[PDB]
């Protein structure tokens, strides 16, 4: 009964996120994707849309499920009966801040954090940058699941 | 008559800050903790509370005093008759930005900046992260002075 | 017919920027400085003032011209009939984010990004830090073109 | 079913290494410690003493075994029926390198690498630094397991 | 009129090196690949094979030539009638060093250095890692040009 | 009463080292330059010439003395009646390492390490790079004190 949580805001989910989902799914018996929305920061997609996009991109992963989190990621992790977090690393990641959170999460709840480097082809995509480029007419279709592409296309007119 | 200034917003002061205060105090004849509040950014604690918390955490350091700064840190430093700043380094610190400020401060006023690594046990605490975790019910009591813990507890109800 | 674009918000232009302009100008047949203003973020100087300051600082560079960009930097680059961007590196630069943008820009439009380290004397100046120090009465005159200094002086009273 | 390999030269094993072994053992069904032989550049302890030191230091982890490797780490991993490497991060880790190896290992054999931050109290110990300090008379006994301390003090008397 | 030098030991040349050659050849009138001889620390291939490998791998770039250098890279650059060095950035690059050399080269001869990020698919290959993996039986043929692969498989049979 | 140790191999001392000596001498009552002997890996200048070079380059600092050390830097520091090390940061510094040593030195003897950024004009010089360039005929005389320049030009004629 091994398990890991993949936390994030996923606004929207990218192929960078999916690559990490797939690696977590391959190495742990169970994997929970936790969508932790910021109560102060409203992004582009609403919670239901973010859930849909994640679920639409992870139908091929039987041991993975999507779930909404509130408050501490470690509280969510423990409520799943798990003690592990898996985080992706890419080009631009604030790794020092990821390390700070990792140590903090370990300190407050005994939760381990495992970092894994995203595949090179998906190493420069992030949610905020994909949105920025897309909303200015740039083609990021290869850097996002097709369901996400369909929805970004809907917001052109 | 050697002296160093430890500048910051201290909202709230952490055991990371105190560790740096103690090391500065051990190496310099006089040490001034400068609380430089951001006029645009309002945090959690008001200036009086921030002063109180710093003073409540530094009663054991005879050659240290707490003082409020306005404008340039270098203007505050020079007004204390000093030419040195001591800054802490921890897990997550934007060190490139600390370096930029250090060079700038040296350029504009001839003020030296000394960096020192915080003790490992207090290396992942920061004011903003401690607040975030605490306000979601997380236990950061070991990562803050007891007086600070008492005040964070008061803001639960 | 070689060419490079030097993009930025230049609010205001610094001697760090100029140093990069000069190096780009020395190595490419044509060089276009693209002023890409953020539609969400309003800074200190208006677009006309930013253009003036850049033009006032680059009269000595015959193969360089100043032009306003809208939307994607790569769209601006391609519209100049170019395939290259030149970016400066200094003390504090978020290099991981510069790398992310570089890879992204290459992916979406085949545009190459060339990075060059600014001269050490101008390695700690940035637009935001120069403004912060100046508006608190600090002397950054050596870290900015004289025309920029004149304008920063006008906003004291 | 799940498994991870913890590779290294372990000359000698530190409490930093053991911390990582413990994290891996808690999150995977099986952990294999792979002791890989370095080039002409040989070390203080021979292979048998290295094996024994790791073994005596990990008696509290029943799902962990120790094994020598002679070629590619990925070949070792695959021959064990696994597809994951777990590696520790400490102060002084060459991350740039670790990431290069991770990407290379993923490319040549499809093996994933997971990185974990070592506990702060054990974040500054490394085999080479421990050896250097110990040989010069310094006390690193709190940073190494007792089986290592025993063999270390026998070498210096 | 415009020109760039791409310096290195190229032992052997990788598809990471070639990617950079291609970027330079597209943006400058002339590119010179400078093969500089390392100290006593010699390598796998001799100078003539190194030259031939670079030559056979760059037949698709008519504005590129290959030349041996024996002293300072800046002396090579200047003797070629140029003032620019182009260097690739990959996962595992010692940037801290590259920047030091860039500043030193600028100081001693006024030579500019331009950095370019290698294509993601070729971002984890380096000469030394490719050699290590190949000698241990791993397949790095997708990361090296065929002229290098040919000479590499002849050395291991 | 206050004191700092500036440790190194100083082979040879650079104007980067001297900048740091000057910062330390201005902020502490006493500064001791500790010349520590490296392992089998010996250098260009012998110990006596190294001592003399540091001495002749620091005549303008009356509160600074020079002394050889043979073991742990912390043992040197403590035997001098001090508890502080001052170390310079330059372009190309291995910070990751410096921090590891700082934490280790604090752990084994309670000695604090203070880091200071070298002046920009002297931020790219290091002993090894200066030696490399000088031996190849390059002019590094502006980056080294004249006592070093004298002994350097006598070695190359
Ligand atoms: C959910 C959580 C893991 C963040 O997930 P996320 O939003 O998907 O994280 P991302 O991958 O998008 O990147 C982090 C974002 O924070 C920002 N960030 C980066 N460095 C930062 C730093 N030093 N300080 C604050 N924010 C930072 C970045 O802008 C980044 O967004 P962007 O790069 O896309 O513009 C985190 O907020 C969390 O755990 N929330 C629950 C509350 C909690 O437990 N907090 C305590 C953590 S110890
Ligand atoms: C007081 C001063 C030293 C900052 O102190 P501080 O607020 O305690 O600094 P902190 O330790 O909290 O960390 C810096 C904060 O700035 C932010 N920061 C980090 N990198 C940054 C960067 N690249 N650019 C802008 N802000 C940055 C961070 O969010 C961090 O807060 P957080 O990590 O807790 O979320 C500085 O603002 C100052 O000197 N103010 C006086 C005005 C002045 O002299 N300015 C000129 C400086 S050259
Ligand atoms: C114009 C452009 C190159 C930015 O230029 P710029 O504003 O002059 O950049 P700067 O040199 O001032 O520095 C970048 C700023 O972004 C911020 N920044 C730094 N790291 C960041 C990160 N990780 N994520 C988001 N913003 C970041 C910094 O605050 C910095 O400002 P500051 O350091 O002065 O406070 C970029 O916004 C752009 O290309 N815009 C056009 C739209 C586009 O093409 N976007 C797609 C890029 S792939
Ligand atoms: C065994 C292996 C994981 C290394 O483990 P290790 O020796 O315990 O690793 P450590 O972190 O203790 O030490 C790494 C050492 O290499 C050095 N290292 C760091 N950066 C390096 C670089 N750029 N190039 C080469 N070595 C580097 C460090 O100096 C460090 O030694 P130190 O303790 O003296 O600092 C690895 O060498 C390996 O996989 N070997 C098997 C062969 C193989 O698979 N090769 C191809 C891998 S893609
Ligand atoms: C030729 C030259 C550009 C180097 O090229 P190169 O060998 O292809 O460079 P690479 O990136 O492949 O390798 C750099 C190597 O040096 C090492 N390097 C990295 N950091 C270093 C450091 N701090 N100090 C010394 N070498 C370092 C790396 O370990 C790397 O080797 P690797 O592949 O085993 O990792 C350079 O040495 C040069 O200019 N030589 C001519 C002489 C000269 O001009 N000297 C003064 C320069 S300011
Ligand atoms: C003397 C001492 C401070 C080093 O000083 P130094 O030689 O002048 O330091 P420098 O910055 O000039 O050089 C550091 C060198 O080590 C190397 N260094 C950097 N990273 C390293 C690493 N990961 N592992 C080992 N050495 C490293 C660098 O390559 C650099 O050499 P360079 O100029 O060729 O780049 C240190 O070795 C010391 O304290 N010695 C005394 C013994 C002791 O106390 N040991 C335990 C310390 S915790």
């Amino acid at each position: 009964m091994t398990g890991a949580v993949c936390p994030g805001s996923f606004d929207p989910v990218t192929l960078g996120h999916v690559d990490i989902f797939e690696r977590a799914a391959a190495q742990f018996d169970e994997v929970v994707v936790a969508i932790l929305v910021n109560p102060a920061k409203t992004g582009m997609f609403d919670l239901d849309e973010r859930i849909a996009m994640v679920k639409e991109s992870t139908t091929h992963l039987p041991n993975l499920r999507v779930q909404v989190g509130h408050g501490l990621v470690v509280d969510f992790v423990r409520s799943c009966g798990m003690t592990a977090i898996v985080k992706g690393l890419r080009t631009g990641t604030d790794f020092e801040y990821e390390l700070q959170m990792a140590q903090m999460n370990k300190h407050i709840a005994g939760v381990d954090t495992f970092f894994v480097a995203t595949a090179p082809r998906y190493s420069f995509v992030s949610s905020s940058l994909a949105k920025e480029v897309a909303m200015l007419g740039g083609d990021v279709s290869e850097l996002l699941p097709e369901p996400v592409n369909r929805r970004l296309r809907d917001r052109l007119n």
